[PDB]
C-alpha cells in the first residue's frame, strides 16, 4: 500500500497541508493499514511522480497492484472495498453533511471587502452543520467516526487555523455541536498523526490569500 501526498510548502521532506490527502491518510490510520507515504513537492514535482500522476495531482493511491488511483472520493471507496474492517461506512443520507463549509471558508478567507456577503454565507453553512450535529451527533453518523468525518475534519481544520491566522476569525461559541465535534475529531490519534503543522498550513494559504 502506497500514497502520494502534498509535501509542506518550503519543507519538501515534511508532510504538507492537503485536506484531500489528509482524508486518505485518516482512512489508512483509522483502518490500521500499513502504508508507505510518498511526499510530493508540487512546486518541483519529480519524474517518478509525473509518470504515475501525469495531471500532477495528489492524493494518488496504490492498493498493491501498480495501478495508481486519483480522486480522494474514489480512493476512500477503494480502501473501504479492499479493507472493509473496521467500518467507516457513512449512511448515504448523511453524505452531503457540511460539504458547502470548505468553499464558503475559502471565499471568506480570500475576501478583502468586508461589505460582501462572504462572512454570512459561511456562518449559514456552519449553522446548518450545527443543526445536523445536534440532531445526529457527536459525529456526522452515530457515536462512532465514519468516512464523511475524515472528509470534513481536515476541511474544518483549515477553516479553524487559516481563519484565526488571516482574519482573527473563530467559529462562534453559539455553535456548541460544531465545537464538540472539532474538539473530538482533532484530538483523535489518526488526526494528531496526519494534521499539518500550523506553520505549513499557513504557508500553503498565504500566496492564495494575497493573490
Amino acid at each position: 500500500v502506497e500514497v502520494c501526498v502534498k509535501a509542506a510548502v518550503g519543507a519538501p521532506d515534511i508532510l504538507g497541508d492537503c485536506p484531500f490527502s489528509q482524508r486518505v491518510l485518516l482512512t489508512l490510520e483509522e483502518k490500521k493499514i500499513t502504508y508507505e507515504m510518498k511526499l510530493v513537492d508540487l512546486s518541483n514535482k519529480p519524474e517518478w511522480f509525473l509518470k504515475i500522476s501525469p495531471e500532477g495531482k495528489v492524493p494518488v493511491f496504490n492498493s498493491g497492484d501498480g495501478k495508481w488511483i486519483a480522486d480522494s472520493d474514489v480512493i476512500t471507496q477503494v480502501i473501504e472495498e479492499k479493507f472493509p474492517t473496521p467500518s467507516l461506512v457513512t449512511p448515504p443520507e448523511y453524505a452531503s453533511v457540511g460539504s458547502k463549509i470548505f468553499p464558503s471558508f475559502v471565499k471568506f478567507l480570500k475576501s478583502k471587502d468586508a461589505s460582501d456577503g462572504s462572512e454570512k454565507a459561511l456562518l449559514d453553512e456552519l449553522q446548518a452543520l450545527d443543526e445536523h450535529l445536534k440532531a445526529h451527533g457527536p459525529y456526522i453518523s452515530g457515536e462512532n467516526v465514519s468516512a464523511a468525518d475524515l472528509s470534513l475534519g481536515p476541511k474544518l481544520f483549515h477553516l479553524q487555523v487559516a481563519l484565526e491566522h488571516f482574519k482573527g476569525w473563530k467559529i462562534p461559541e453559539n455553535l456548541t455541536s460544531v465545537h464538540a465535534y472539532t474538539k473530538a475529531l482533532f484530538s483523535r490519534e489518526s488526526f494528531v498523526k496526519t494534521k499539518p503543522a500550523n506553520q505549513y498550513l499557513i504557508a500553503g494559504w498565504a500566496p492564495k490569500v494575497n493573490a
